[PDB]
């Protein structure tokens, strides 16, 4: 089998991407944030505290003839941005882009933190990291990808995120029309439950490439590119008037600037992030200070290749017995 679904930015800045997902019988379509940095499929629901729902579409398990309570199971998650959610668990039929999994764990939120409430466009998360990170207790549950894998034509999914435009998540096949040149594959460590890999280095604009190992994660659920402070300082030093602001919480730059590109290494290959991808717009409405898309990881404990980086590539998440990542230009 295969599946193919369009992913759409939630706003003019590409803060996140939503993909429609069919849950239950008859189908209930929710728009989920596909997240290769976490491993829970959780939804706004008929169980969510009413004051914490503000415009999201909810899953109502009592209206699904295939929903079953997973007795005794609970979940609770906290994300790198400090957001959180928790609840109980159903199994139900879940389809993405024509690919169906029966008996998927659908984690129903009883509580969500204010960032989730305040974002009417995201109805929940669909985790695509390794199932070892799944938070369901006392019986850990499998991701949608892990449940689909055996049925797929090839044990892979691909992320093709757009810049200010829709893109695609494919399951079970590699669309050879979706990228230019060849796909460079690189080793993955699953030891922390992430798609963790080592970039071979970077360049700033037309500058010379610096060969240096940068360990980090391929994370579709993170907006920005978080790298070591040395690398980030080298980038922003090329932008007149850029500075790190403790009050704003990162590097800011004059909105009048033209940003340089940023290149990262994948083996001997190179992915170029255009400068425009690094502009996250005014820090507050009408400000002439703009927020940068490349920020320091120093306060995180891991480097994160988030959407700023991944949207410059066609990315293969190879779930073979020994997982690997692939990157192509597009
Ligand atoms: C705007 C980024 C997407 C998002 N929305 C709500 C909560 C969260 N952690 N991320």
């Amino acid at each position: 089998s295969t599946g193919s679904a369009t992913t759409t930015p939630i706003d003019s800045l590409d803060d996140a991407y939503i993909t429609p997902v069919q849950i239950g019988t008859p189908a209930q379509t929710l728009n989920l944030d596909f997240d290769t940095g976490s491993s829970d499929l959780w939804v706004f629901s008929s169980e969510t505290t009413a004051s914490e729902v503000d415009g999201q579409t909810i899953y109502t398990p009592s209206k699904s003839t295939t929903a079953k309570l997973l007795s005794g199971a609970t979940w609770s998650i906290s994300y790198g941005d400090g957001s959180s959610s928790s609840g109980d668990v159903y199994t139900d039929t879940v389809s993405v882009g024509g690919l169906t999994v029966t008996g998927q764990a659908v984690e129903s939120a009883k509580k969500v933190s204010s960032s989730f409430t305040e974002d009417s466009t995201i109805d929940g998360l669909l985790g695509l990291a390794f199932s070892t990170l799944n938070t369901v207790s006392p019986t850990q549950q499998k991701t949608f990808f892990d449940n689909a894998k055996a049925s797929l034509d090839s044990p892979v999914f691909t992320a093709d995120l757009g810049y200010h435009a829709p893109g695609t998540y494919n399951f079970g096949f590699i669309d050879t029309t979706a990228y230019t040149g060849s796909i460079t594959y690189t080793a993955v460590s699953t030891k922390q439950g992430f798609w963790e890999w080592t970039s071979t280095g970077y360049a700033v604009g037309s500058g010379t490439f610096k060969s240096t190992s940068i360990d980090g994660i391929a994370d579709t659920g993170t907006t920005l590119l978080y790298l070591p402070a040395t690398v980030v300082s080298a980038y922003w030093a090329q932008v007149s008037g850029a500075k790190s602001s403790s009050s704003v919480g990162g590097y800011v730059f004059p909105c009048s600037a033209t940003l340089p590109s940023f290149t990262f290494g994948v083996g001997s290959a190179r992915i170029v992030i255009p400068g425009d991808y690094i502009d996250f717009g005014p820090i507050s409405t009408g400000s002439s200070s703009c927020f940068g898309g490349i920020q320091s990881s120093a306060g995180i404990g891991i480097n994160i290749f988030g959407d700023v980086a991944l949207k410059a590539a066609f990315v293969v998440f190879n779930g073979a017995t020994t997982p690997t990542l692939g990157f192509a230009s597009k």
